[PDB]
């Protein structure tokens, strides 16, 4: 066991049963809708449903975002096990996660996402499958930019014999020359303004349309 | 120690420093500016700013946005002792924390409210102070809810005899009859979306046009 590709739910230690409750809305959805993509990760997944205008670029698509908050690679792989893929025939699945495995190290988080690739081509086997990289975080030079610049780089490599299997990075060079993030792309060094997430989405939205 | 009274920074515990950027943004922030409004708290003081319409209702009033997503009273409290309450007068402090103080009795959580009121009564005498209600939280009824419909009794009562510190409950009836709360007032059963902070962020607005 990598803990990132082991499955393994959120345990509820708040009281509220919040994730759960997430997670059987999206198999909910899944049970009772025909997307064509669906979108899961963490809550850059998530918050573009909210924070981005989802509505003009990837309402279209026919499309679920079935983002959480929190969610490391090995939550999402227990969620695409445990019904969030039943009942469904995406043509393409989005995937992003990663930037949550904190005591994991790069090589076990891009094991984490090599197994999500991997679950969704056998339960899936006609979607393509899109993993984003993974997004700067901090307002300066830090630990978790190289964690994250070498998750991308095992994870385009892996990615790069499959042929559908797409590696995408979205990244529009959100660090400047003085090493900075600025707040008005990401608030907090890490989640995206409604401004950080229009380059990132329209990245996506036209790879997104040339597969389709 | 109440450890919700206990003045702490939140401590980095995954190396890209956010907090304590987010906290020198704020001072850097106060040094500078001449708000007569400051909000802090966590994530639901936070995301108004975005997923609201701050623009409209709040940046009028001259107002700035100190919340950060996962604060405790605890530590907002130390917030504004270590240099977010410098340089400034405003006249309002709105404060809307205690929903993450898990592991905390809705009594400390109280005695946590309790000392940010004190604080700000201190450091900045001339303030009105506003402290929102705990909002209702999870799909289906569940201990957090009783929580903090406990602290929000607790605080109330405590806020009742003071001229200028006011409670106000900004909710609207979030849980229906059936016990639910809606993901189209709350996404993820906690954070408010754009239609759920409408109703809130009006019974805010009021009370601040009243008030000022």
């Amino acid at each position: 066991e990598n803990p990132a590709s082991k499955p393994t739910p959120v345990q509820d230690v708040q009281g509220d049963g919040r994730w759960m409750s997430l997670h059987h809305r999206f198999v909910a959805d899944s049970k009772d809708k025909e997307p064509e993509v669906v979108f899961i990760g963490d809550s850059l997944v998530q918050l573009m449903h909210q924070c981005e205008i989802w509505r003009e670029l990837f309402s279209p698509l026919h499309a679920l975002n079935f983002g959480i908050g929190g969610d490391s690679t090995q939550h999402v792989l227990w969620r695409l096990e445990n019904g969030e893929l039943e009942h469904i025939r995406p043509k393409i699945v989005v995937v992003w996660v990663g930037s949550n495995n904190h005591g994991h190290t790069a090589e076990q988080v891009t094991g984490g996402i090599k197994a999500i690739v991997q679950l969704v081509n056998e339960r899936q086997p006609q979607a393509r499958v899109v993993v984003l990289g993974l997004l700067p975080r901090g307002q300066h030079p830090n630990p978790l930019r190289e964690k994250n610049r070498r998750v991308n780089e095992l994870v385009r490599a892996a990615l790069a014999g499959h042929p559908r299997a797409h590696f995408l990075d979205a990244d529009p060079g959100f660090v400047h020359s003085d090493g900075t993030i600025s707040h008005h792309d990401m608030y907090d060094y890490l989640h995206l303004s409604r401004l950080g997430y229009t380059p990132v989405c329209r990245a996506l939205h036209s790879l997104l349309l040339r597969l389709l």
